[PDB]
RNA sequence: GUGCUCGCUUCGGCAGCACAUAUACUAAAAUUGGAACGAUACAGAGAAGAUUAGCAUGGCCCCUGCGCAAGGAUGACA
C-alpha cells in the first residue's frame, strides 16, 4: 500500500504547501485536518475485510431461447 | 430310626436320654392371539441432459432520417 499512500501524501502535501505559501493557517489547523484525513484513509485501507457469506450449492436440478 | 439308662419293668412292652433341623423359577398341565421380504402374481431402462427452434431485448461500431441545444465557414445585382 506504500505507493497508494505516497500518492495521497503527495497530494495532501501539495495542498498544505499551497496553504503555507500565503502564510495562512499560521497555528496549523489545515495541516492537522489534512493529517487527520490521511490517517483516516490509511486506517480505512488496513481495516480488516468484511464478513462475507458462503454461497451454498444451488440445487441438483425450464425452457431456453434460441436465436443468432 | 440306631444305641444307652444299673429307671418301671418284661425280654411282649413303657419313661427318659445322644445324633437327625427346614428342599422347590416352585410347574406336569391351561388356553386364545399377533405374525415374512419365502413362494407365487404384477411391473421392471435397476445410473444420464430432464430439452431445441424462432424473434425481440442488453453490449460495441458505423450509416441514414427527425427533433432539441449550442454553434462554425460561406453566398447573393437593380
Amino acid at each position: 500500500l506504500r505507493r497508494k499512500a505516497a500518492r495521497l501524501v503527495a497530494a495532501k502535501c501539495t495542498l498544505a504547501a499551497r496553504v503555507d505559501s500565503f502564510h495562512e493557517s499560521t497555528e496549523g489547523k489545515v495541516g492537522y485536518e489534512l493529517k487527520d484525513e490521511i490517517e483516516r484513509k490509511f486506517d480505512k485501507w488496513q481495516e480488516p475485510p468484511p464478513v462475507k457469506q458462503v454461497k451454498p450449492l444451488p440445487a441438483p436440478l425450464r425452457k431456453k431461447r434460441g436465436g443468432r
